[PDB]
């Protein structure tokens, strides 16, 4: 009952790693094993559509546009923390990223469960993540850097 | 059922912010609001003595020392993480710092509640926290530098 999700840089198309999920009494954690990231605090959310590949909007390209907006099964249509209830479900802790460029600290989502992210996708913002729609929506993260399918 | 907790700076005796602490739900969430702290991942978590000050041990000075060991109200005298059980429930997620030494991004401990919380002192250290006494015992967090008494 713990899955692994490849991650696939969006810019590069190139593999940065993988990123294993577990269920415990508290929710699902995230225990990432990435490399090749920018250093800082990144966006981290499950993302509604299961694909990494490009949309498209007003005839510019999205990288990973595909995989659709933030999960949100509740219809909150608002962008939170992931222990707040009125907003994505999807919503996770923002990912650290070492100097080094290598993602290794794990963390917690206590709203989500394993077998519901089956089908969605894991997205890896540029940008940071304040919780909040302000003064940037979805948490000022931006574009979509890295991604990956839950299989 | 907030409670504000004051941190200083153990090294130079300065105030550097406070943190403030929350019940919801899913556990306890700490929300800092910190400054001029160095940039990284520290260990970040509840001790179990109400005091910052300094201790000693075999003639050397332990800054913060005074505050004892994790908080441990299971006997575990083990260093885990938030979500697992068998080993210290003090220990937090680690706290992110900006490179401009500021550390804004709030944490959740979903094995603690608030009421417990009174008496004991929070702790930064100077080392991140691989949530392991392996390689380095309590996660590598070392020397305190930051500690605050929740009241
Ligand atoms: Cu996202
Ligand atoms: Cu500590
Ligand atoms: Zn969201
Ligand atoms: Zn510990």
């Amino acid at each position: 009952q713990d899955l692994t999700v490849k991650m696939t840089d969006l810019q590069t198309g190139k593999p940065v790693g993988t990123i294993e999920l577990s269920q415990n009494d508290y929710g699902v954690v995230f225990i990432p094993e990435l490399a090749d990231l920018t250093p800082g605090m990144h966006g981290f959310h499950i993302h509604q559509n299961g694909s990494c590949a490009s949309s498209e909007k007003d005839g510019k390209v999205v990288l990973g546009g595909a995989a659709g907006g933030h999960y949100d099964p509740e219809h909150t249509n608002k962008h939170g923390f992931p222990w707040t209830d009125d907003n994505h479900k999807g919503d996770l802790p923002a990912l650290f990223v070492s100097a080094n460029g290598l993602a290794t600290n794990p963390v917690l989502a206590p709203r989500l469960t394993l077998k519901e992210l089956k089908g969605h996708a894991i997205m890896i913002h540029a940008g940071g993540d304040n919780h909040s729609d302000m003064p940037k929506a979805l948490g000022g993260g931006g574009a979509r850097v890295a991604c990956g399918v839950i299989q």
